[PDB]
Parts: C-alpha cells; sequence; structure tokens
C-alpha cells in the first residue's frame, strides 16, 4: 500500500455510485442504496447528508463552480439541483428523459447526463 | 436540450466534460471510452487498452483521462499527448466504480466491494 492511498471516513454507504469533488476538497457521493447524497468536507470525520428530498436511486452527482449540487435521481426520472446556501431544490427542465444516470457539469454550468433507456448523452 | 451525436453507445455510465467542452463517456457495454469535441460530427475511441466494464471517467485540466476499469479491479490513466495508458498505483481495490479528480490531480473513487471512497494523492 502507498501512504498516498487512504479510505475517506464516510459512514454506512450502500452501493455508492458517482462522486464529485469541489475546489474546497469536499467529496460528494451519490449513495444509491440509501437514497441520499452525502458530503465529506476535507479533513472531516463526520459526513453530511445534503438536503435533497424524495430521491429514488441517485446514481450521479456533480458540483458547479458556484457550489450548486446536481444529482441524477434515476428512478424518479429527473435531475435535481440543490442551490447553494438557500438549499432550494430545483428540478431541471429536461424533457422526456428516463433513467438519467451519469452526470457532469461544465464551466458554464451546462449539465450533461447519460441515459440508460436509449443509450444517449443529453445536454441541457 | 440536445442529444449529443455519439454513435453506438451501449449502457453508458459515467461521463466527463473538459475545459474545452469535449465530452467523454464510459461506454461500459462496449468496453471503451468515447470522446466527442463540442459541435463535432466525429467521435473518438480513446486508446485505453483491455477495458472490462469501465464505469467512470474523469479528465484533468491538462487533458489526462482517468477511467475506473471496474471488472479488472484497476484505475487507468491515458497520458495526454503521449497517449500511453498507465495503471494508477492503487493497492487492493476491487470493483472501482465512480471517479472524480480534483484540481490538484488527486483521484477519488467509489468501490463496490466494500462500499468505500478511496483517495489517491
Amino acid at each position: 500500500m502507498s501512504n498516498n492511498q487512504t479510505v475517506l471516513p464516510f459512514d454506512g454507504l450502500n452501493y455508492p455510485e458517482g462522486l464529485a469533488v469541489d475546489t474546497q476538497g469536499a467529496v460528494y457521493v451519490a449513495d444509491r442504496g440509501n437514497n441520499r447524497v452525502v458530503k465529506l468536507a476535507a479533513g472531516s470525520k463526520t459526513q453530511t447528508v445534503l438536503p435533497f428530498t424524495g430521491l429514488n436511486d441517485p446514481d450521479g452527482v456533480a458540483v458547479d463552480n458556484s457550489g450548486n449540487v446536481y444529482v441524477t435521481d434515476t428512478d424518479n426520472n429527473r435531475v435535481v439541483k440543490l442551490e447553494a446556501e438557500s438549499n432550494n431544490q430545483v428540478v431541471l427542465p429536461f424533457t422526456d428523459i428516463t433513467a438519467p444516470w451519469g452526470i457532469a457539469v461544465d464551466e458554464a454550468g451546462t449539465v450533461y447526463v447519460t441515459e440508460h433507456n436509449t443509450n444517449q448523452v443529453v445536454k441541457l
């Protein structure tokens, strides 16, 4: 083992899927089997469950340069944005999407997802 | 909303987007990673070798591409410019799954054998 390899002190993950990291070094995990997104601040030993509600099998997470957090809420066929500070949840205006899976956000805030229903990449 | 003109994906999993808007996909059902530059009518199969159910992809600011080669229990990196694949020196990781890379180049993965997050500086 290298000293450069460490296990981060998340707690009780169940089939974790995608993860993301922000410029503060906080790590975000789509904890699919617990229907939640957890965040571990750099150096913390206590993870934080983020204030999304009503998730069903979240599979991917991304964080933009303003600190908004995006999750693919796969089995609700939607992508949810958690606005920084306010913690408002916004369902992004994708049309006719089923089982969004992976997610990434670019520097401009454009959201990209993979979809299993039809094997496509969709940009919003 | 637009569908990007990738061709022939089968069970795409993770994706990534670089500082120039190129999109990279872990095309898990085809054991390959596909890249599409912004606005292009051409996709590129990147020269990763020997992938087996790759699940996640990430790309750093200098264009290196990182992939969780899940069923080979390894994380691989395609060096920008040389296009040589290297295996990152993780030890005893099984079923690495999601991936992200921070601004320092540190690699973070989820893994499905024991449900952990592993960091490699």
